């Protein structure tokens, strides 16, 4: 149940991954500002009963930094390269945040290849072409705007003090239930990614397609998923977000989590480790 | 026919203003980022025929910068015991930017003392509470999100590095039809005054009240103004205002002016002096 | 007298100035430059041409795109530009990296490029499949730091611009004078290259100049016809005529005296002077 | 088994060296951007059945930093004086990275000095003078041009931020198998080394000299070493460089580190004990 | 009507001063945080009818910045031996901000040597000892606190970025009627002498010692001058200072200079032009 | 034998000392850039037989920072005060670095206080009034001239980056046998002390009396001590520093110790804890 | 009027300015500064000479090898420079370390030199085997700091070398006045000594100093025979007579009144009065 650190030449670059275990495949897709690491507490507990993957999804964590594709479909293009390299046709998914985004477009242009979909504090993507923003969802999440507005103006800004900037996710109260969800090693680790040349680019690339290309896409995604779909979002963050999923899935259960905010796997990793091993159980 | 510095003590804080000429008085009021400055190049003409009075608004330009007191209903409360102060009873008003709403409030909240009101590229509020932000509008002015969603955390990365951020407005192509409107001198000037600590502060109170009460205050504003209202958007920003003018005023007339971005007092004074004197002229 | 514009150009808004009237001469300028660097050159032509500079793709104030650097995808944009501005013939004049975007412009549309001036600059650094001398790469040192991992590259020259680009703009071995520019001109090169975008683009110039241009070259066989004229600087690359032989039939020039790189800002006269006798029977 | 901080006043200058255990002299060679704290992982098992010679070369880690002499043959002089002084008059030799080419300019200019010479993912140097650099070669290592090129001002542009340039090496996915090799620890020893003023000038200076007087003298030593010679690279670096090595000596043999970067000790630091163990055991 | 910079060892230090002029003697003592160039405006002026010697006190411009001797008794005694050293034994005084308490000590202290004296927008101690400061009085000269406190710490807070610091005095509407006294080359020189390395340390000492020594020598100096002195204020600072004078000077006529802030000399040159040319009249 | 923090008011400042142990009382004086945490790792052997005193001296570790009295003979005043505010009236005492200058004085002005006296590392002063530097001396100790010069330009550059500036001393093979006598730990300690404003100022005027008063006052230490001294230098900084003491002092013994920088305390803690119980045992 | 040049000298490009006809004279300039301390004396000294005033090895826009930066060294390179220029005979007028480089440049070339004028230096600092006096180390403390642990020295300054210049170039104690630099002339030294290498090579010059140089003065025992004219400032070394006088047969001078160290900068007229006269028979 040893994590491994791996890469392979995934669409051009140097994607870094983690495995652990042996068994059914589950694939860990992390989110904004992340990487495999925020799965550490999750993996040893499923790596017991399945093969777990969790890759640093383009620009991000260890991955190498292409300056294009970072749209989600794209970036679920890189996924199933790297399933297919790891000799598996069918799988079990986990994504949180734009790890679920990329996990929605993973398993709808891969019928074939996702067979359980299990979706944390993420809705399918932020809005659709040809709809509005409400108000108070915009300064809920008022970042999307800064991000993915002027993507330049925003890395500008951001790697001036990365260790200052991740703090407004990894500390506050409108992100996190408690405000030491992260020791201050944890919090480093995220700095050191995120402080790689070319991290902060390659994220406000994730912004700045979600809301261009990204809203493109999901308004052309009518076809329901017919696959078992879980979605559970964080009390303090965006909290029942089953109904959402039901939009694009005719088979979606789930809920929130009491007490958590949105880094669900770090806030609350038994919850993940229990709802993942009962969720995916019939695939062993 | 030369600008004179002047202060007064205006609802607890120490507020700067230039007057310049005589005759009927015309109040010019600035917008975000800038000041009393950004109308140097028409206060020359304009007092060869008027007596003019161009304040630093709340919390910018030299102006002292209190806690509270953003809202443009309330910042309007400013305008009014300046002109109060200087002995007037009857005013012209032109509002750029952020001034152009504080002008709406000053005009709508005193229907005795606004006689007149010429608008350059501004709508009377953001947005109204109920109402949501279409995907095109959100991207455009995305800084109203950073500015005004996280006020503090929005300060700190903008005052890192005022020269650097400032340019976002003043030389972009998305802003300005010609990326030369500022000298370097000029542009010394917006961050000298932007660098005096409290300026950031008080800018993002300006959005942050921009997107909270601010929009409560538009909903319930449906008295429409009875006075002329003329109001010109730059080509190459906002464009044909007068529609968003008519739902707040029975008596609207303008467009665009042609090839000129955001900054219309500093892009195209000649076509500001011009208006303004036509504008202003039955008021002698 | 020079007037600055804007146009929407194949997704981005294109930074360009126009001075003059009459034939439409093109002038592109390198990096880490702008149109300003045409600025003692253009008020001359201007008085027989219509001269046109724009800020090419991501440099001086244009717009900063995340891809299309390699020079073939930044020729496209002047054929957009030139086609907006309402003409089907023009003369260009190419210097550094504007001498490549140049070369891929003429190359790519033989009956709109009439006649080409490149100045202090080869069709591009290598083709793919050839190699680079030791001494060629210790000369332009510079390509594979700016083109090898550009975002590495991104940040540590963003750490402090005026100083990096001081490398180019003050040193002996790049300029006959190291007193080519005012600290009010390397001012202006330094504001447009603190843009947050330019320093990112302009690597991107280097990094496609390494791999996809390499590519382009190899391929680009078939001969201009039309007149070149190929003028390098004593003090860096010197006579240029050899290397645009190979992708040329007409080609004239040679070497300026007392000269470096920045030949449009060193000696604006030699500039001036060869390109109106030059683009003469265009008039 | 106890590592011990010695120095020795070396060609005008102090060195600092490490040594332990007991038995047959084993030199232990570092390179850029590190130190004798590479070998760390292996010194402790060579220690229990050789003696350990781990010196900082030349500029570098904690030695003393002239300000000329960084070409290869001069560093082997240096470490001539140290063996001497040491007083020994056979030895085995371990070089990796820089320190193998230094090793090569050791066994070459002292033949009844070096019995056996291990190489770990360098080549005898980075080229012959007459020779051109494949575009692919340049891109794979262009930093020898920046540090090579005009050093001081690689110097002033590497010095800004030591921390965030090392990790170009130390981190990276192209130069490393897995992005975890060294602990934040390490990566803050090498940054310490690296930060002593001169260390940044010295190791400019290796590559300077390592792109002129270096390839000169590479193309003069045209006597190929009789000892046995065994050349092992990473996988993900140099690969198989025995041919390379097979240029200068008559008896090589080794081969590619499976899933092993460039930093093979301490990437697979039980290979390089092994190996060493079983190549140096008929010098004991 | 020439200024000239001259040095002289005054009291184991190199102090710098300039002249202009000649017939009687006018020396004109700056205050903090400025030096000779505060009367650049009024020396040519005054340099028509007078010799005028204005130096840099001990610390600040351009003069040498020893350790102790920064109460104001003590740098009244560098003023006599530079009055002394440039041949005269009888001077007329100006005085602004600190350099009004040192020119009290002048006169106070040698009583044949000071004929009449000038103050500018000064109170001839902060306190007395045994006395308290009410809220108001401590909040509108809270610096002094700040400065004189625990000066090491309000040395290095001022020192990390004299630019914004000297701003809080030089462009705000509570030091100044007008935010534009001092163009940017101006505020440039006064950064220039106090980012000179101990100009900082040694104003923080002028306040120290006027919280300590100062206080108990204004409290025991009670014996008032006989010589003619006017006190003026600004309007918007210390305003009609004639009571605080009339406590240590029998002979006292002033008040208040109309819409001017602290800064007279620069603010409203010609008044002191004026005011000083009528004063000193019966001196020549 | 825990160490436990103190403070007292010593000559108008707030000295901190740490105490351990009791019986006959034993007083270590640090030196720069230290503060009593030199003194770590000797404390608690001593403390088993002696009650021992370590305070921090005038502007260095965590005591106080006046501006003046940082000549020797003035900071040993300030050990007579601190050892009879304890009510000791014999001590034996043990001095480093510039702490061995302040306990000579010590010893020379209180001929009755002090019964034995061991020096490490140090000669008495730095230089006698009248005498002339050798070009290797100066070059050897080029930092007193740096740091004494012009102290408030030193003070200037050092502050700049003090972990930086530290390490010419703490880890350099000019100044330690080994570059690893102290951890990250010990050098943040230092960095920490001298981080506080007021104590870079104070080191810098060590070293200006240090070239100035104390030459003066050791010309005329002619009066030799005739109590038991031990001076003990290391092999690898002053060496046998027996004749240095042997121009101040009747009765001298020492030598070298072996392997050995400036630092013996830290470097050979072991040799003093050995030395010190040998040579204070007959006054227990 | 001032034309800026360069030459390969020695292995690298030095930059040098030139003015004016006639008989040649060589401008020495001194740290931390450049051709550019010459630039109130070149204009007065060109309507009677040739005036070259080269930027000495590591220092203005030159280039900065690792290497040969002794005083005797350094003087080699302005006789290669004179040599490519072509003159056989020259005045030279040396200012702080031009003095010392003046000085060898003159001993080692006992034809070339014919008249040599000294401001405000010493033949060195000091000769092997000597001491310092306390209160002359304290002096001049920077020569310490600078050659005792060069990239320590080279660390501190380059953090801040705006600040750390003004040690010299404002100060009471090297200046009579705190005013003989514009913030613009600061500026221009400022610039020069933050190229990289400027204040590694700078550093370079002191440990020379203290070390080569100290050997190189004590075996300069053979008199210079040329008329030497020595001048200090009053506020810095003053009467410099006796001390050149140690090492020339011929020497007149003595102090400049209410004149710091940069005597060219704060008394030009004074320079240009004495170098006119002291140079008037090699016309």
């Amino acid at each position: 149940t040893e994590i491994t650190h791996h890469q392979a030449m995934i669409n051009g670059y140097r994607m870094h991954y983690v495995t652990a275990g042996s068994g059914y495949p589950l694939v860990l897709l992390h989110g904004w500002p992340q990487s495999w690491y925020e799965w550490r507490n999750v993996i040893p507990a499923l790596a017991e009963q399945f093969t777990v993957i969790a890759p640093d999804l383009r620009g991000l964590g260890d991955s190498e930094k292409p300056m294009t594709g970072f749209d989600k479909r794209t970036m679920a293009t890189d996924v199933r390269e790297l399933v297919s390299h790891l000799g598996y046709d069918k799988v079990g998914v986990i994504g949180h945040d734009w790890g679920g985004s990329v996990a929605f477009y993973f398993a709808y242009d891969n019928r074939d290849l996702v067979e359980r979909l299990f979706i944390l504090d993420m809705i399918p993507g932020l809005i659709k072409a040809g709809d509005s923003f409400p108000i108070p969802v915009a300064l809920m999440i008022n970042h999307i705007f800064f991000h993915g507005g002027n993507p330049d103006w925003a890395t500008a800004l951001i790697s001036k003090d990365v260790n200052l900037y991740l703090r407004r996710f990894l500390t506050t109260l409108d992100y996190n239930y408690s405000p030491n969800v992260f020791s201050e090693e944890d919090i480093a680790e995220y700095v050191r990614v995120n402080s790689l040349p070319g991290s902060i680019r390659s994220g406000c690339q994730w912004y700045a397609t979600g809301l261009r290309e990204d809203t493109e896409n999901l308004a052309k995604a009518t076809d329901k998923l017919t696959i078992p779909v879980i979605a559970w979002g964080g009390s303090h963050f965006l909290g029942d977000i089953r109904p959402a999923w039901q939009e694009v899935a005719e088979n979606v259960e789930g809920g929130a989590v009491e007490n958590c905010g949105h880094f669900v796997p770090e806030e609350k990793p038994q919850f993940v480790i229990d709802t993942a091993l009962k969720f995916f159980a019939p695939l062993r």
